[PDB]
């Protein structure tokens, strides 16, 4: 025991479907004895825009704004914003990063986007050395847990959509095993909207049953065979 | 040959490359004689968030918030917020949109990830049915025009970040293809902060010598295939 770990959350409503994924996580993961944190990034009215905000006093160079070398020198003079540390102090903490949230336009919703754009700067999640295997945040786990308007069969390889791994990867490789997370298998309910009330019970128990068990997974190899190939 | 564009256009500072590209754009299409209008997202404060700020009337739910089915409904009875319907005008008016910006995490940086979310709502992107080759923005053009901290070379199925087509695949298929676009192959400049000065003048011209032809040009076969190989 003694694992840590933090949700973030992107739904704008508590009865939703997300809403009872991230409940049902809280509570499995709780009654286990793990230590638990939530950002609920719309009730938090999560800023998405990066911008010269983000960094507290003098800029590196106030003439001509470079996003990622100010923000890459602001980590290491501890300058950011206190909403950017708040959530580096979150994630430095936990063990497993869940990501719960509704597919917007095969990726995450512009709330979530703008977390990853503006909480994963570099010195905090990836550097020059450290990325892929060996970024910064390295021994942590991350779990993408999505649900969609799609059934599975459109998420297929020659469905409409495409295979559901196709988009995962800006997501899975991209941005999380760049950071260095190891990735666990995404969590994906399939179209709840759909579903029968019997159908969505079974989704949210498949991810209690399989929080039961999340400790003992193996990382899935985050390659761009697991995505695109048979 | 009275062509409307909308550019689309997310970078904070105007003396970027991805300024550069913008202007170079406007520059050229407005010598040929085009209607052009930009979008610039951080100058406009463009709010990214899905939330029921973005409906006025009275709520189809108003007890369980959902942004789909609310958004709908709006859209038929004119209650959407009127910054979405600002955007909206200038994409029905445009024949090509042109959307500018760097790659934030294999992604489009959260501004414009909301402007996605928020403008292409259903009822004026796309219906059910009436999406991907039935999607209601058919007719219409769009390219992706999109700088990288990466090289080329990384940017190869061999590569550590995949080809580049990958990350297209959400973007292009998911989002502009869904919505009835047909989509021109996408302008990647490549490491634009690696390239010396005259690397940079040469990708700047090379974007503003193909807008001199984009008129003749056809559009990707936006599929699987295209985008992944055999
Ligand atoms: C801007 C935008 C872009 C989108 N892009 C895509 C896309 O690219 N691809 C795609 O496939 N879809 C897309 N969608 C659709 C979207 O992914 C789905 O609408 C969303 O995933 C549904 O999840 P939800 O939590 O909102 O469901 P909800 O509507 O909140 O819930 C579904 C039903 O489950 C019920 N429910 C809630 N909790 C429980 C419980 N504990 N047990 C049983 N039933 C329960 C709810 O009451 C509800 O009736 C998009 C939607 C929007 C708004
Ligand atoms: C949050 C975040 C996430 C990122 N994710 C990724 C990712 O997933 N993958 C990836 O590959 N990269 C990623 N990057 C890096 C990013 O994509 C690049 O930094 C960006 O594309 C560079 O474009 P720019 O316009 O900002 O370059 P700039 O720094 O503005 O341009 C480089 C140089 O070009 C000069 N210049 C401007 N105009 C001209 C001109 N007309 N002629 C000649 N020179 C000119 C500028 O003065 C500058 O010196 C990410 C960056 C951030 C901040
Ligand atoms: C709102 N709703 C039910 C919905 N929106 C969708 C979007 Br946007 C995309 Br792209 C796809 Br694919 C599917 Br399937 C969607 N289903
Ligand atoms: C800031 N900078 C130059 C930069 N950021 C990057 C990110 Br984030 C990713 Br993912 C990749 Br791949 C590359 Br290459 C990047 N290069
Ligand atoms: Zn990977
Ligand atoms: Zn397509």
């Amino acid at each position: 025991a003694g694992k840590k770990v933090l949700i973030v959350y992107a739904h704008q409503e508590p009865k939703s479907f997300n809403g009872s994924l991230k409940n049902v996580a809280v509570d499995e993961l709780s009654r286990q004895g793990c230590t638990v944190t939530v950002s609920d990034l719309y009730a938090m009215n999560f800023e998405p825009r990066a911008t010269d905000k983000d960094i507290t006093g003098t800029l590196s160079n106030p003439e001509v704004f470079n996003y990622g070398v100010e923000t890459h020198e602001a980590y290491k003079q501890r300058s950011l914003a206190s909403d950017i540390t708040d959530e580096q102090k979150k994630v430095r903490e936990a063990d497993l990063v869940i990501f719960q949230f509704p597919l917007y336009w095969f990726s995450v919703p512009a709330i979530l986007k703008g977390w990853m754009d503006r909480v994963l700067c570099q010195g905090f999640a990836f550097d020059i050395p450290g990325f892929y295997d060996s970024g910064l945040l390295q021994g942590k786990l991350a779990l993408l847990s999505v649900t969609t308007g799609g059934t599975a069969e459109m998420y297929t390889k020659t469905g409409v959509n495409g295979d559901s791994r196709y988009f995962l990867w800006p997501l899975q490789h991209g941005t999380l095993h760049f950071c260095g997370f190891k990735v666990l298998a995404p969590q994906i309910s399939f179209a709840p909207e759909i579903a029968s009330e019997e159908e969505r019970k079974g989704m949210v128990a498949a991810w209690s049953q399989r929080l039961q068990t999340i400790w003992k997974e193996e990382p899935i190899p985050c390659t761009a065979h697991w995505h695109f190939g048979q």
